[PDB]
């Protein structure tokens, strides 16, 4: 009996791929959402002053990717062999530089920062989306189950699906020149316990 | 045996991680350094257009950090458990972090941007190197052993150690007030292979 304790806003954003690898693998956990007044407080005791941050068995771990990989690894989501592993890897780090391309854009639609929206849709988010697609595209053409590695679900799978959804309510028009990156999003949600999820999570704006 | 191929511009950079691993391992690889024009040859066929990219028998495996986590786990140094691991991981993410905080700086200095030195040094550069330091001197203060995880190497010892020797070159005042992370620095690059390899190694601007 594993105890497990994930710490984070009270949002999806980096806790999420945590959250839905426990429900992927009917996992128990303590889904500790904070605000800001609280994340104040515990930030200090945090290993990078900063969360999500998981706690297994009490020893703390930081970082939403080192975490989803911890998790990933544990209940078989992480890839079938070492190198498939490092495969998974690659593409969930080619996200993360995708993602420090549209912040900027991502703190300003949500309101955290000051900007102009149709400036920074046009000449920051795309082309950003449009590069990564390229990719992301090209590694599910030449997948035949539909997953971006292997024939088996992995963690970045959730990664690319979770931030495609909720791109979608930001930009409507998001995905509509890339079907592959759509049927890949629908495949990976539409998973049972993944569904049951998305359908019983706490609803929130992102 | 199992071939291995490193493909990456003349510098250390991101693919010195990778290369420092294999010194240790005893291990020959096929060390490729390109240049712009080669580069842009074999540009389309990367995985995500950029290098590194490692080579294992043949199997393309882009991105610096799955790499050099790739080859550590092959060769004893990821980590001691899969909770280890991740927290080397975790650290290997902070750094990350922080070079996206310095980069303009980086960009700069070494000469591929625009911009003034003391300013970026002053407002950019040593804030970030303080917030970093500060969570790496923690991570030291814990260990008895001197690595940053565990009782033995790891590969983001190597990040870590091999960018503070290469900020010394641009930046001399670079670990004045942080005696933790200079011991550390020595202490890795001191050990046999990895300190033939730094003797050794082509000598690159970084």
């Amino acid at each position: 009996m594993v105890h497990y304790k994930l710490t984070y806003f009270a949002i999806r954003g980096a806790g999420e791929c945590a959250r839905q690898i426990f429900a992927l693998a009917d996992q128990e956990f303590e889904d500790v959402r904070l605000d800001k007044e609280q994340f104040a407080k515990v930030k200090p005791d945090l290993p990078f002053g900063q969360v999500p941050v998981l706690e297994v068995d009490g020893k703390q771990l930081a970082q939403s990717l080192a975490i989803c990989r911890y998790l990933a690894r544990q209940f078989g989501f992480a890839g079938k062999s070492t190198f498939d592993e490092a495969v998974v890897d690659s593409l969930a780090d080619q996200y993360s530089d995708y993602r420090v391309e549209i912040k900027s854009f991502f703190y300003t639609v949500i309101g955290m920062r000051e900007g102009d929206v149709e400036q920074l849709k046009k000449e920051v988010l795309l082309p950003a989306r449009d590069k990564f697609f390229g990719f992301i595209t090209k590694f599910l053409k030449k997948s035949p189950s539909g997953f971006l590695v292997g024939d088996s679900l992995t963690w970045v799978d959730l990664l690319v699906s979770e931030h495609n959804a909720t791109m979608l309510t930001f930009v409507p028009e998001f995905l509509e020149g890339y079907p592959e990156v759509k049927e890949h999003m629908e495949k990976i949600r539409a998973i049972p316990k993944l569904k049951k999820w998305i359908e019983t999570r706490p609803e929130t704006l992102f």
